[PDB]
C-alpha cells in the first residue's frame, strides 16, 4: 500500500531528527549531574536535576509526536555518553548553564531555518518550545547566580543544595 | 566532605546500571519500531509502540531513583543506534516479542542474584519491576497472537491496526 | 494459524496444573464436611465449611487465569470422590487442619521451585496466594484450637456451633 | 443428638444430587474448552467459556444451599477429566449447545418429577434455574449461529472471536 | 485442653524471637540517643530519635503479633541497657546509621533462612519490614551525610538540628 | 555550648527514671503473660494483655517526654526478663492484679514526693497517671473477680476468655 511522502522539507527533517538526538542527549546529561549530587550529598540539586532531565526528555518526545503526524522518520542514531566528572556544584551548573544556552541557540536556528523556507506550520509548532527553553535558560542562570552568590565556604554548599532543593519542590 | 559509601554490592550495581541502559536502549528501538509504523499508515501499532517506549523510559527512571537513594552512581552509556529497517507490522511484533523475552531474562537475572548475595532490599524493590514486564510480555504475546490471526490478507493489516490502537487507547 | 508457546517451563506447568486440581480436590472435600456438619445440626460449622469451600474453588480459578495468560494448556485431572462418613465436629477440623497443612506445603513448594528455575513472574503472581493460604491456616488452627478448648460435654458441640457461625458470618 | 430426618423425597434427593454433579462436570468442560480457546489465539471465546464454567459451579453451589437447608447429604461423585482435545472454535460451540440442550433436559426432568409427586416447595425453587438455563440456552444458540454465519476463512475466525469477546464483557 | 503446636520451625522461631529483642533494644538505643540531644540542646534530633525509637517499638510489636498467630511462644531475654555516653551529634548519627546497617543485616538473614527452609509465609510476612527497614536504613544514611556536609562550626550544630528537625515534623 | 541544668530535683529524677524503668519491665511482662495466653488457646486474655503491655509502653514514653522536656537524662537500664512459666488464667489474673496494686503504690509514692519537696508541676503532670493508673487497677480488679466468679469447670475457661475478648474489643 502507498503512505503518503515526508511533509516536511529535508534540511528541517534533518534539523529535527537533530533536535529530537539533542534533547535525549541532555536527558542523560541531566541524569548524570543529578547522580554526581547524589553521591555527594547534595539532593537538593539532585532531585532538581534529575526533574529537569525528566523534562527535556519530554521535550524529545513532543518532538518525535511533530515528526510522526507529518509522516517523517525519526531516524535516531546513537546518544551520546554524557560527561560524568565534576569538580563540584559549581563547576556543575557552570556547565550546565553553558548547555543551556547552546540548546536556546539550536532551536533559534531550527526557527530561523522555518522562517527561510517559509514552513510556517513548524514555525508554529515551536512556539512552545522556544517559551520554555527561555524559562529553563533564564532558571539556570538564576540558579548559577544563587550559587555564586553563596558561594562554598562556611555552610555554602548546605545553604545552596537547601536553595535548590526549595526550586525543585516548587516546580513540581 | 565526606559522603556515605554505596548502599548496594558490586555485582548488584553492575547489573541495575546494565538495566537501566538496557531499558534506554529499548525505548529507543521502540521509538524507531514506532515511527515505521507510523510512516507506513498503521497509525495504531505507531501510537501503541510510542506510549510503549515512553514507558521503558519511565522504567529506568526508576532503577536510576533506586541508584541515587543508595549513594551509588550511575553509569549513563552511550545508548545504540536502534534499527531503522523492519519489513512489516508481524516482522515488528516477532521482534518485540522476542526483545520482551529477553528484557523478562535479565530481570530474572538480578532477582536471582539479589537472592544468592541475601540483599532484600533490591529483592523486594524489583517485585514492581517483575509485575509489570510480565503484564508487558504477555501483552506482546496476546498482540503477536492477534496479528497472526487476522493475517495481512485482503483489509487484514487495517484490522491489525485498529485492534492495535484500541489496546493503545484502552491503556491510557 | 500460528499461536505462540507456553510461556512457563515444563515444571511449572505440571506444579501449577496439579494445584489448580489440589483446589478443585479441596472444595469438594469441604462441600461434603459442610453437609456432614448441616445433616447433624452443625449450621454453623456448615456455614463456614461451604463459604470455606466455596474459597478454595475462587483460588482454583485464579490459578487457571495464570495459566491463560501464559498460554498454558489448563490440564484437570480426574478426582476421586470426596470422604463423605465423618465422626465428629473435632475429627472434621483436626482434618481439615491437617488438610490446610498439606496445602500450605504444596505452595512452598511451588514457590521454591519457581526460586531454583529463576520464574519470578510465578513467584511474584503467587504471594496473593502465599498470604491467603497462610490466613486460611491459621484460621483453621484457631477453629480447632476453639473446639478443642470447649469440648464435647453438655452444650459444648451448641458453644463451638455457635462460634463457628460467628466467624462464618463476620468473614461476609 | 437427634437431627430431623430430610425434608424431600428419595426420588427427588437422587435427581438434586446428579444435577450438582452434572453442574460440577459442566464447569470442568467450560474450563477445558476455554482453555483450547486461550492458547489457539482466540482470547475472547477464553474469556466466554471461563465465565460460563465460573456460572455452572454457582448454579452447583445454590442446589447445595437448597440440599443443606432441606437436611439432605450432598453425595459429590469422583470427576472424570474433562475431554481437553478440539478441533476448533466451531466444533467447540457446537459440542456446548448440545451440553446446554442436555443440561435444560435434565432440569425439566426435574421439574416434572416434582410435580408428579407434588414437591412444590421444589417446583417453585427450581424456577430460577429453568429461567436462567433458557437464558444459557438461547445465548450458546445465538453465539453458534453468528460463528456460521460469520465462518471461518478471510479474517473469520478473528470477527468471530471479537463478536464472542463483546458478549462476554457486556455479561460482566 | 490441647493447643496446637508451633506452626513455624525452631530454627525461625529462634531468629524471630531474637529479632523482637533486636527491634526492642533498638528502641532503647534510640531513646538513650534522644534524650542526649535533648540535655545538649538538640531537640531536632531529640524528636527525630525519640519518634524513630517508637517506631522500631512498633516493629518489635508487628513481630510478636505473628509469632502470637502461629502459635510460637514468645520468649523474651533482657534488655541490653543502650550506650549512653556519646561525644556529639555526629556521633550520634554515625552510630545510629552503623546501627541500621546491622538492622537491615539480621532481616536479610531471617528472608534468606526461609528461603532455604521453604518458609514462605514467613517470608512474605516479611516483606513490609524488609521494604520499611530499607526506607529507615536510606534515611540514616541522608541524615549523616547532611550533618557532614553541615559541620559542627559557624552555627553547623543549630542548622543540622533545624534540619533534622524539618524531616521528624514531615515523618508525622 | 552551655545547655541549662535538669530542672527538677535529684529525688524526682530518680523516682521517674525508675518508674520509666518499671513500666518497661511491666510492659514485657504483660507481653509473656500474653503469649502464654494465645499458646494456651486463650486469646481473648492473649489480645488482652497483648494491649495492655502496649499501654504500658504508652505511659513510659509519655514518663520520657517529660524527663526530656525537664533537661533531665534519662536513665535506661536493662529491661529484666519476664517470668516465662504460668500455671494458668486465673493465676495470670491474680498475679497480674497484685502487680497492678504494686505500680498503684509506685505512683502514690512519686507523687507524695511530689508534694513534700513543693514540686507542683510534677504533681500536675502525674495527675492524668494517677487516673489511667487507676482506671487499670480496677479493671484488673473486674476481671480477676469475674474470672473466679465463672470458674475453670466444664466451659469455663472458654467462657472466661470470650468475656475478657469482649473487654478487649471494646476499649479499641
Ligand atoms: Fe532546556
Ligand atoms: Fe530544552
Ligand atoms: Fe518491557
Ligand atoms: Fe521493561
Ligand atoms: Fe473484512
Ligand atoms: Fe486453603
Ligand atoms: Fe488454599
Ligand atoms: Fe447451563
Ligand atoms: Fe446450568
Ligand atoms: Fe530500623
Ligand atoms: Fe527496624
Ligand atoms: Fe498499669
Ligand atoms: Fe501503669
Amino acid at each position: 500500500h502507498h503512505s503518503q511522502d515526508p511533509m516536511l522539507s529535508k534540511d528541517i527533517i534533518k534539523l529535527l531528527n537533530e533536535q529530537v538526538n539533542k534533547e535525549m542527549n541532555s536527558s542523560n546529561l541531566y541524569m548524570s549531574m543529578s547522580s554526581w549530587c547524589y553521591t555527594h550529598s547534595l539532593d537538593g540539586a539532585g532531585l532538581f536535576l534529575f526533574d529537569h532531565a525528566a523534562e527535556e526528555y519530554e521535550h524529545a518526545k513532543k518532538l518525535i509526536i511533530f515528526l510522526n503526524e507529518n509522516n517523517v522518520p525519526v531516524q535516531l542514531t546513537s546518544i551520546s555518553a554524557p560527561e560524568h566528572k565534576f569538580e563540584g556544584l559549581t563547576q556543575i551548573f557552570q556547565k550546565a548553564y553553558e548547555h543551556e544556552q547552546h540548546i536556546s541557540e539550536s532551536i533559534n536556528n531550527i526557527v530561523d531555518h522555518a522562517i527561510k523556507s517559509k514552513d510556517h506550520a513548524t514555525f508554529n509548532f515551536l512556539q512552545w518550545y522556544v517559551a520554555e527553553q527561555h524559562e529553563e535558560e533564564v532558571l539556570f542562570k538564576d540558579i548559577l547566580d544563587k550559587i555564586e552568590l553563596i558561594g562554598n565556604e562556611n555552610h555554602g554548599l548546605y545553604l545552596a543544595d537547601q536553595y535548590v532543593k526549595g526550586i525543585a519542590k516548587s516546580r513540581k
